[PDB]
């Protein structure tokens, strides 16, 4: 009834935003539910950040004409599920993928907030996909690699204002959580932990 | 994780002697599902074992219900207003002497000495208040260097701690992914 705007209300507002202002796309159902079920501040924070990330990844997949990698399949798994074997193959989990004929589109997306880190991340993700172009070619597959670098957190599943307010509340939860942890590290419980070093 | 919590519960149930003073904290421990809470209640359960041994060795009543000093006195008909809020690991009123006990575990000499002085000061700060009310404080500080206790076999005490430590390890390893991952950038953004 009376809003005092402390951490429990911060968590409750994040849940309202999640429920009522993030589009009801079925690919988001599992992470929304994961988020809504968290009770510990640090865990609300973490799954909240992951929910936001998932909105951006799926947004990228849709705009890039790719299938979003819902279950975090590896490239090997994606291949093996279509009857194609590539056995010497490093671990790569793409944000998106699409096998058309003999062509395998693979998508990496990211958000960076400065030009220097934008460019650095773009190079890293590009090299990441490139290093398996040859193996795929051996197995008869043409790699079509896509790196979608973004400069902000905008996405089609949340209105701009809600996206901003969701991030704003996550930041306030982070501040609370950090203070909660500092207070914990001054408690006897933390001392008893330290002592558990007996092992 | 489930296996870890499941192993911890079996130890709690089968290899901690059934002294009834431990029953409540065992039940508190057994109802925890969340890792951070399992760890805290597990450490409290080990602490209760040590405290009860200490009380039994000091001719004191273990403070099972977390009574305050103020409460302990009232129950014996003694009124002492203004007392700061202190909850002792143990107590006993004999004649006009109130034995108060503080127990602790520390695993280095440096941390041992620091805690010993802290609990000593903690009790000392109400000596005058009690004397005004006609009560002589008998303050006991009992420092332990490990979690050894009369309620558990040494092998079970070690396994219990080993499991709690693995829980703590997993949590530190998790927070090192929130540290190095895309979700970190977002949070520091
Ligand atoms: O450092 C210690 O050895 C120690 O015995 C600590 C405690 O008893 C407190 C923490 C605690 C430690 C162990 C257990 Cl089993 C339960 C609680 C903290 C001090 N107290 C804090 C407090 C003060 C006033 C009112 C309530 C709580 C009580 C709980
Ligand atoms: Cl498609
Ligand atoms: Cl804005
Ligand atoms: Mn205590
Ligand atoms: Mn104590
Ligand atoms: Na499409
Ligand atoms: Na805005």
């Amino acid at each position: 009834k009376h809003h005092h705007h402390h951490h429990d209300e911060i968590i409750s507002e994040l849940r309202e935003l999640c429920l009522n202002y993030i589009e009801q796309d079925e690919r988001l159902s599992r992470q929304k539910l994961n988020f809504l079920g968290q009770r510990e501040p640090r865990m609300v924070l973490i799954e909240g950040l992951k929910l936001l990330s998932r909105c951006i990844e799926i947004d990228s997949a849709d705009k890039s004409g790719c299938t979003h990698n819902h279950d975090d399949k590896s490239v090997e798994t994606i291949l093996v599920e279509s009857g194609i074997v590539c056995p010497g193959l490093p671990l790569i989990i793409p944000d998106g993928y699409k096998l058309i004929d003999n062509s395998l589109i693979l998508l990496e997306c990211f958000v960076r907030s400065t030009p220097a880190s934008f460019e650095k991340k773009f190079i890293e993700d590009t090299n990441k996909l490139a290093c398996i172009r040859e193996d795929l070619a051996v197995a008869g597959v043409t790699l079509v690699p896509i790196v979608d670098g973004r400069c902000d957190y905008d996405n089609s599943f949340m209105p701009e204002w809600a996206n901003f307010k969701f991030r704003d509340l996550l930041f306030k939860l982070l501040e609370y959580s950090n203070q909660d942890e500092k207070v914990f590290e001054e408690s006897e419980y933390f001392r008893l932990c330290e002592s558990l070093k007996t092992t």
